[PDB]
Parts: structure tokens; sequence; C-alpha cells
């Protein structure tokens, strides 16, 4: 018995998964006997891509390290998840100025609410696939005392989901605050749900406006948002607290994740450069009503789904509607993108309303 | 920062794993940064006790070598588990002469079925908890080709989880011989369903009395079973299959884990010493109604159950009874304590068929 590559390679027979058209035996073979300096193997990261037969990535970093031990692996799998994304090919450096937005005030008619969404890794630290119980409490340290350190309309508490009260997890249900242990395959089969749900949490402001998850899916989840359709100011939020946690973490030697090619670095490849979710809630009566309503928002570069999540109703015909991409985009750029898309999803919206044809506004 | 005990000690608040109760911090520093040959460290072995915040063990060996590295711990909960069975204890060599049985042919108007399972471990292999795609590999092959030179009343068919038919399918579950993904806790958190269905199978004699499992819970489930009260023949074929089947592996220069102390490994200690879980399906119409079913069934050192599995409704009174303990007794001697346990079950039974008070027997 060889406990090698050739007794190791997965079977990826029936699998749909991204990994498994990109790792012949031969990569394998390469990868096969590397760890990164926190131990992370090939065997880890592609770990999900075995277990899933359907269509994943499957691929996922063990720690930050991960992206150049198994660079080639990370890199075939970046570039088709990101539709064009090779190895010579950068994220643009972070903008996260929102003086330098155009129009990012909805009519609030159609638009409900606004958020933005990303997520942060702290540097030194594994992620939540191969991070210890030991790790993990340092993550949650960093950010909760880089936390308490905010002021003015960042001030906030932290909730433990270790020390919650039933009181304290029934008001974040109703903030829709609240983070579950997660079952998804991608966080189970990674062993990033162990330990659950030591060293999790969730922080926020007293406004309710920023939004704070540690050690659910990324070290840091980092949410701002408001009713109404002030996208702009949801972003001069984000890009003001996310530049403050930071400032507060350098007091304590630490820093987000983050190099000059992949940008933001975090666990799932899917979530690279910016990790950015910029979403509206908006209400399209008749547009949703209309044959090329899917056309028209898979040629904004925009995703939809329900109010609730995935797999729910566009209630009342609101739609949450986010950038779809992640990478070759800066977080400014993604906010005007959704900022332009959701403009024009109204335009449709109100040409409808008055009884005309959208056939001149619709994408080309 | 530091990576040391102290940032990782578990926090077993609210929790009832019998591991939390015994796992001092002192304990898990001692035993912090030791691994096993096979890389098996103690936060792995001691992860379900973790993730599970329930009454259960917590415990799990990633390898064989687990019980010698985190020995303290694992002795501990052994003690406990096993009720009473200490560093010093020994559990006794192993018996599988089915020769030696008394009265090992029940009444079948109240034994409908009898089954023998153990698990062995096929030592060199780690355990499901951290058995690389490979290790699990080789674990099947070796397993395979020894089965496959089995004969005899042993004659049999291997189905591989990965290449098995729609058709192949049905038949096993029209047998109670499919198994699928473990879903329980112990086996999800210890990360012991890894890759599945690969490497997994499942093998059984023509006659079908004869079931082995690979890769499932343990490297190898075995189970011998037979339709009426021929506990005896059950456990003759229940230890000649272990036995050639180990002598097989022999031409793998492979051996089942075992040991003086803790006689066959798995990596549940829950399943020491013998693993061995003997039953019968058997019925007792009245003895179900008697106010004390359960306190006897406990007084026999036997464990009662519906034909369901776990707690399911026992139809037409037939239970599942099997003896409630692995360790401290031989194979023989548990297959000898569940006929002796049985038979006094029956004699209960008969007793109040002819309406005859029983508490002088209970």
């Amino acid at each position: 018995f060889q406990n090698d590559a050739k007794a190791n390679f997965p079977d990826y027979a029936n699998h749909g998964c991204v990994v498994g058209r990109h790792l012949n035996f031969e990569m394998y073979q390469r990868l096969f006997g590397k760890k990164t300096a926190h131990g992370v193997t090939v065997d880890k990261v592609i770990q999900p891509s075995v277990d899933n037969f359907g269509n994943c990535i499957g691929l996922i970093a063990g720690d930050e390290e991960s992206y150049e031990v198994f660079k080639e692996l990370f890199d075939a799998v970046i570039n088709e998840k990101h539709k064009g994304f090779g190895p010579n090919d950068s994220q643009p450096a972070p903008d996260l100025d929102a003086s330098k937005l155009v129009g990012g005030q909805f009519d609030e008619k159609y638009v409900k609410s606004c958020r933005i969404r990303t997520g942060r890794g702290i540097r030194g630290l594994c992620y939540p696939p191969s991070c210890t119980r030991g790790e993990r409490r340092e993550v949650e340290r960093v950010i909760t005392t880089a936390l308490a350190g905010l002021s003015g309309d960042l001030s906030g508490t932290y909730y433990p989901l270790s020390k919650m009260t039933p009181e304290q997890e029934n008001q974040l249900i109703a903030d829709h605050f609240l983070f579950q242990k997660p079952t998804g395959h991608l966080m189970v089969n990674s062993a990033s749900v162990r330990d659950w749900p030591d060293a999790r949490g969730i922080w926020h402001n007293n406004e309710k406006t920023f939004l704070i998850w540690i050690n659910e899916e990324d070290h840091m989840r980092v949410i701002s948002m408001q009713k109404g359709g002030n996208v702009k100011a949801v972003f001069e939020r984000f890009g003001r607290g996310l530049n403050a946690i930071a400032e507060q973490m350098k007091k304590n030697g630490r820093e987000y994740m983050w190099n000059q090619r992949l940008g933001y670095l975090c666990a799932c490849p899917s979530n690279l450069g910016t990790g950015l979710r910029a979403s509206v809630h908006v209400q399209l009566h008749q547009l949703s009503k209309h044959p090329k309503f899917e056309d028209i928002v898979v040629a904004l570069q925009l995703q939809k789904r329900g109010t609730g999540g995935e797999h729910t109703a566009a209630v009342d015909d609101v739609y949450d509607i986010s950038n779809a991409a992640r990478l070759k985009k800066s977080e400014r750029e993604f906010v005007q993108l959704l900022i332009d898309g959701v403009k024009k999803l109204i335009d449709m919206e109100q040409a409808l309303e008055a009884g005309k044809s959208i056939d001149d506004l619709i994408p080309a």
C-alpha cells in the first residue's frame, strides 16, 4: 500500500464540480504532498468537490496561502467561475469612494431598501475550513475589540452566539440580522461549521444600518444597509466602516487579507476581488411580467431573487437585485453598475406604467 | 496570539458528551500537540464531543494508535461508558468457538430470527474519521479480495456502492442489506462519511446469511443472520467467517486491529472488546404487557427495541433483544448470555401464557 497521489485521486465520474474538470491526475500529483504553512493540503481544498456530485465549484481555501501553494488549481477554477480571469489578470485596487458615485439615490417608490455586503479575512489566520478553535477565537477577538473602538453612528454591541439569550436571538431575527449553523454542502463538507457556535457572533450599530457577522462563512461579513434608495449613503457607511475597522485592527498588528492580483481574499473563490454584493429591493409590477424581463436582468449583469433569499417569492413584485460579478470591477464600480442597472429597470417600469413599449430601453 | 492549548481548549458548557466530563484543561494540555503516526490529533478524536451538545460519548479514534497516544482520555471514557473498565482491566481472549455453546437452538415459536454483528479494523489503515481516500480504498481491496477467497456457505458477491444499479439497489433494500450515506452526528462530525460512496460496498453470501459492509462506520462490519432460532448456527458461521477472512487477509500481510486489553479496536470506543451485538427477534406477547419487561431485560444484561431499529413500535410483540455490553465477556460468552437471557424470557413468557405470576422468576 502506497498512500500516494494514485491511491488518493478523487473519482470525478458523475461530478458536475468545476474542480473536477480542471484537476486531472497530473495536477493532483503535483499538488499532492504540498502543504501551506498552516498545513492546508490539496485534499483539504478540494474535499467539497468530491463530496458534492452536483454543479458546484468544490474548491475552498483552508488559508490565505492556499491560493499560492495550490495556485495552479485555484487559478484554473477562478478563471472558469469568473468567466475570464487568468493568472496574469488582476483585480483593480479597492475603491470604497462613495463620493465617486453617480445617481446613487433611487426613487423610493420603487427601491424599498439597499444593502452592500462583503467579506474580510484576517491575515495570519486560517479560514473556517481549517482554523482551530484557538485561531477562530483570535479572529473573533480581533474583530470584536477593533469594533469596540468604533464610535458615532458605528457605535454598537457584540452579540456572541455562545451567550445568545432567547430574547436577543428573537430580536435579531426581527432585524433579519441572525445567522444559523450553515447546512449547505460547501460549509459542511469543508468542515467550516466546526465547534458551532464557539467564536461566532453578530455585531451591529445602534441604527441597525451596519451589521457584522463573525465566523459564519467568512471571518468578518460586513453588511451596510438602509430602507429606501440611498445606495450612495449605504456605500459611504460601508467603506467608512471597513476602513475604520481596519484602522483599529492595525493597533493590533492585523490587516485584511488582500493581494494585488485577487483583491480581497476569502475561502471561496466565488467571492474574490471585491466579494461585493450590492443589492436593492425594487418593485417591478409591470416589468416582471414583461417577456424580456430575464433577458434584461442578465444583460444588465445583475442577479435576481425574491426578497427572502434564494427560492423565495418576489412579494408584491419586489425583487432583490444585485450585481452578478465580483471580480474585474472595483467596489465603487459594482455599486455604480447596480445603480445604472436598477435605474434602467425603473425607467422600463415607468414606461410600462404609462402603457409604452420598452423596446428602445431594453439593452440591445 | 498563540495557537496553544489554552486558546484551543473546548468550551463544553451545556455539553453532555462523556468527553467533556473527563477532558479537563490539564489533560488537554498534555495531549495538545501530540499526534499519532497517521497525524491523528487530540482535537480530531474529540471533535464530535465539541460539535454535539447532546448526550453522547464524543470520542472517536482516528486510527488504532489513537488509543495509546490519547490513552488517558480514551481509558477514562472507556471506564465510564463500559461501566467499570479501568487501565488495569483486560478484555477476555476472543472466543469464536460455537461448539462450546449450550442450548443454541431457541424455540422458533418465539424466536423468529437470530443475528450477530461485529466490526473489524484493518490494522495499518486509519479509521473512517481520518482515513484518506487511498487508505479507504486499500481497506476495500484488502477486504474484498479476502471475501472473494471464501467458499462453501460463504460463497458470495460484492456490490460496490459506486457501481450500484437500481436493480441491485432494490434487491438489497428488499433484503435489508443496503446502507446509505450516514447522516448521524458522530459520523458526520468525525468526517467519517467523506468521499461517499467511494470505496464503500456490500457483500453477501448466496444464501444471504452473511453480510459484510465495507467502509460504512467501520472498515468491515460483519453480520451473521438466519431466520429461526439457531443462534448456534449463526455464531458458527459468524466466527468461521471472521477467521476465514482473517486467514485470507494474511495474503495481504493484513490482520485485524486487536490487543489484549481492549480486544478488537474500532473507531468508536462504545464498540470495543468484542464489538459484538448478538440479538434475536423474539415474540413475547404476554411479557411485553408485564410492568417489569424493561427491568427484566436489563437485569439479564440484555437490551430491547422494536424490529424497526431504535424506538420503533414493536409489531406483533416482536422485539430485537441483544446483549447490552461489549467488554468483559468473550464473543462466545455474549452469545451464551443472549441464549441464557432469551431462554429466561421465553420461560417467563410461557409462565404468563399459563396465567402464572412471574415475580418468582424476574
